[PDB]
């Protein structure tokens, strides 16, 4: 019963059959479906008559090849995973419906809060991400959409595209889904070892208490747990980190006063 | 019966109290309005059931600040001229209304056709454009978009930044409108002295007149008459050219065989 559209062509054709008096929710992600994701998708089942997941990995919002290459897939999973929860339409183009003429039009942000963080250490993804949740938008023209805190700045950069261009939708920031060691899920989760493993629920051991008063002996402890501290920082009540463990790069973000979990 | 909108709010209102089966046209422009903008609206008033006109000028789109202090104001003309053509609806907004934040988000352009002639000679002004352009579609939201063929490379730009933000609008292109010496119809031309018109349509008789086989000699010719040539080309089937007279900077394409 739910709906695939593997191109736009369908896709469009499923978008114009729904009227204006109803609800359509939107949550878009690059598959590989978590507990985290699923999160989003019952949120949206829970506000609106018609839900949408896209699934598409972009692209251009990865700066790091290998990264590109390395990132998880498992499509008839999620399929699966999509369908047992009443998802209405999957849609799931490939790069050419994205990108006809590849890509020659980008968003770019001028801001600060894109010159920091995720936004220094990922040069270009912020560009990425905005230009294809922008043509997302413009195909799925939602009434709601649905993101994850987990990615902070993702959230703010998307709050200032949709107001920016006149776009009319809701955003709704659903609180991240954790591990009981208070490790947020992540689908490149699934790319790290048994031995990182121990050392993620270490670090998270490490955060779950700790001052957050000094954080230069902090990095120093995660630093020694064998992952590279990428930055770690305070912004109001909130701290922000990013880390490698092996070749797997994880981030995270919670309140100060409270977390992680 | 014209309705002005000032900003976007009211302009909201408008936009959605009207009916599917009604096509709506829409002309963007800078105000200080010609001819050439009124071909762009006679054309938009028989295709369409509502025609709705904006005069912005958009700051984004200016590289140098002095173009932009110099820019023509003529409002109150301009809100005349476009009710004697019936106009539906005049939107002239506020900066404050199209970049309630300031200018935060950009569309940058990377292929060639963005990186030559106007591209080269203007730094940032096709992103400023783009970006005005996407917002005004984005609010306007109409059927039909009315474009002259004057700006040539914005008017491809346009094409494709439609065609790659998934807006449904036709883009519908217009011929320049010229002086019978052939000097394209413009808004900073109401900056040209009675010398400097003069110096103008000197460069379009000496057009008028070349098989543009020789550019540097057709560039030595333009100088000669005081005027400023910035670039001149071929590509493909058009000469490409802008020069400057004075502090006035104008641009013109045509086919090889300016009528
Ligand atoms: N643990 C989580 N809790 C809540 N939302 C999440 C969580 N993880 C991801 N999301 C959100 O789900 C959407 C998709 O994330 P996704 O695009 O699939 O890529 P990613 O952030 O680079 N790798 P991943 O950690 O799986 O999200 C976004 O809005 C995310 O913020
Ligand atoms: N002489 C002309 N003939 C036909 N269309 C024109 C002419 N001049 C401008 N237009 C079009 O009218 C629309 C608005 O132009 P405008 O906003 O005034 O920017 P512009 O290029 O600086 N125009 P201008 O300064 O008047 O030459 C654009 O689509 C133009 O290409
Ligand atoms: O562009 C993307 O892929 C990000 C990931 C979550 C939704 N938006
Ligand atoms: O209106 C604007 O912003 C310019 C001139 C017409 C198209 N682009
Ligand atoms: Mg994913």
């Amino acid at each position: 019963a739910m709906i695939i559209a593997d191109n736009i062509k369908q896709f469009h054709s499923i978008r114009n059959s729904l009227i204006k008096q109803q609800k359509i929710g939107f949550v878009p992600t690059m598959g590989a479906l978590h507990n985290g994701h699923i999160s989003l998708i019952k949120k949206a089942k829970s506000e609106n008559d018609v839900v949408i997941v896209s699934i598409f990995v972009n692209p251009t919002q990865f700066n790091n090849p290998n990264d590109y290459q390395t990132y998880p897939n498992q499509l008839q999973q999620d399929i699966q995973i999509l369908a047992s929860l009443d998802v209405d339409v999957l849609f799931n183009p490939s790069e050419k419906d994205i990108y006809p003429d590849g890509n020659l039009l980008r968003i770019e942000p001028k801001l600060e809060i894109a010159n920091i963080l995720e936004g220094k250490s990922r040069p270009g993804h912020f560009s990425g991400m905005l230009t294809v949740v922008l043509k997302l938008l413009q195909i799925t023209k939602p009434n709601n959409l649905y993101l994850g805190e987990k990615d902070y700045q993702q959230v703010m950069l998307i709050k200032q595209l949709v107001k920016d261009f006149f776009i009319n939708t809701k955003i709704i920031v659903c609180p991240t889904q954790r591990q009981p060691s208070g490790l947020p899920l992540s689908s490149r989760n699934k790319n790290l070892t048994s031995t990182d493993i121990e050392i993620a629920n270490k670090i998270y051991e490490i955060l779950r208490q700790d001052d957050f008063s000094n954080l230069e002996e902090l990095t120093n402890k995660i630093n020694s747990t064998g992952a590279k501290l990428q930055y770690i920082q305070k912004l109001n009540n909130r701290i922000f980190l990013a880390f490698y463990i092996g070749k797997v790069r994880l981030i995270d973000n919670f309140l100060k006063e409270t977390g992680p979990s």
